[PDB]
C-alpha cells in the first residue's frame, strides 16, 4: 500500500528547486525521517516538466549504494507527487568549499575518492549522471556523500550498446566539451565533471568561470583554463587528465580501460577504497 500525505508530519522546508519543494517529515508510524520532494501535478504539466519527473524516479529506483540519495518511495495526491527521499542532514558541499574557501589534500583526496567510488558505481549500471556539481553532492550527518539531482541523468540502453546521449542538460561552468560540440554527452562526460570539481574543492573555484553562459562554453571548447600557485601537484595531474578535450582520453573512461587506472592514480595512493562509507571522514579545512 502507497504511503499518503497524512502518513507524515511535516516540518521545515530544506530547498527549493524551479518545479519542487523539498520538505523534513517525519513519518507517524515509525519516527523515521525523510527528505520529501515535492511537485504539483498541474505546474509540471503547464510546463511540460513531467519527463523530469519520471525520469527522476525511474533512473533512482535503479540505484541501491552508499553514496546516492536513496528513494524509499513515492506517492501521489489530487494535486501533488512526492519523493520518500533519505534526508541528507548537512546538505549541499557547495556550500562548505563557500565557508572554507579551499579543501586541505586529505580532506580533497576522500572527498574525490567518494565521488570516483559513486560513478564507477553509476557507469556500472550504464547511467550518465549529467549534472554532477557541488550543488548536487549532499552530505549525510556523517559527512559521507549522497549525490543526487537525477531527473536529468540518462540510463543507456545496454541492448543497443549506447554510449550517447542527446538531451541538452547541465550547469554550464561544468558541461563537457561533447556536449557542446557534438551535442551528446557520453559516461565520460561525468569525468570532465569530476575534474571541474577537483580543480574547485582546491582552488575554491571551477576552472571555466565567467559572468555568463555563452563566456563559459567559449572557455570549455579552448580548454581555457590555468591552475592557481600551489595546487597540490598530484591533484593537478589527475586534473590534467580528466579535463581533456576528447571524450575518449580521459582517465576513468571506458576507452581508457575504465575505474582501475583512476583509482590507480598516485593522488589516490593512501586511499582503502574497500571501505570508504565506513570510514570517518577527515574534519574539513
Ligand atoms: N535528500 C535530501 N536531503 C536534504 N536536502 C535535500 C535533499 N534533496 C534535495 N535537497 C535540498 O533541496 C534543494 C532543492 O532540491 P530539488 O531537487 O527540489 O531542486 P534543485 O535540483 O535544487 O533545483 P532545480 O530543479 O531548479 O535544478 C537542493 O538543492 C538541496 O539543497
Ligand atoms: O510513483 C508513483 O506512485 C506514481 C507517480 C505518478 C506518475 C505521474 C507523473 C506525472 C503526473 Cl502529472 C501524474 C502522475 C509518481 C511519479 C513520480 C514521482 C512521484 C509519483
Amino acid at each position: 500500500r502507497k504511503k499518503r500525505p497524512e502518513d507524515f508530519k511535516f516540518g521545515k522546508i530544506l530547498g527549493e528547486g524551479s518545479f519542487s519543494t523539498v520538505v523534513l517529515a517525519r513519518e507517524l508510524a515509525t519516527s523515521r525521517e525523510y527528505a520529501i520532494k515535492i511537485l504539483e501535478k498541474r505546474h509540471i504539466i503547464k510546463e511540460n516538466k513531467v519527463p523530469y519527473v519520471t525520469r527522476e524516479r525511474d533512473v533512482m529506483s535503479r540505484l541501491d549504494h552508499p553514496f546516492f540519495v536513496k528513494l524509499y518511495f513515492t506517492f501521489q495526491d489530487d494535486e501533488k507527487l512526492y519523493f520518500g527521499l533519505s534526508y541528507a542532514k548537512n546538505g549541499e558541499l557547495l556550500k562548505y568549499i563557500r565557508k572554507i574557501g579551499s579543501f586541505d589534500e586529505t580532506c580533497t583526496r576522500f572527498y574525490t575518492a567518494e565521488i570516483v567510488s559513486a560513478l564507477e558505481y553509476l557507469h556500472g549500471k550504464g547511467i550518465i549522471h549529467r549534472d554532477l556539481k557541488p550543488e548536487n553532492i549532499l552530505l549525510n550527518e556523517d559527512m559521507h556523500i549522497q549525490i543526487t539531482d537525477f531527473g536529468t541523468a540518462k540510463v543507456l540502453s545496454p541492448e543497443s550498446k549506447q554510449a550517447r546521449a542527446n538531451s541538452f542538460v547541465g550547469t554550464a561552468q561544468y558541461v563537457s566539451p561533447e556536449l557542446l560540440t557534438e551535442k551528446s554527452a557520453c559516461k565520460s562526460s561525468d569525468l570532465w565533471a569530476l575534474g571541474c570539481i577537483i580543480y574547485q574543492l582546491v582552488a575554491g573555484l571551477p576552472p571555466f568561470r565567467a559572468g555568463n553562459e555563452g563566456l563559459i562554453f567559449a572557455k570549455i571548447i579552448k580548454l581555457e583554463y590555468d591552475f592557481p600557485e600551489k595546487f597540490f601537484p598530484k591533484a593537478r595531474d589527475l586534473v590534467e587528465k580528466l579535463l581533456v578535450l576528447d571524450a575518449t582520453k580521459r582517465l576513468g573512461c571506458e576507452e581508457m580501460e575504465g575505474y582501475g587506472p583512476l583509482k590507480a592514480h598516485p593522488f589516490f595512493e593512501s586511499v582503502t577504497w574497500e571501505n570508504l562509507h565506513q570510514q570517518t571522514p577527515p574534519k574539513l579545512t
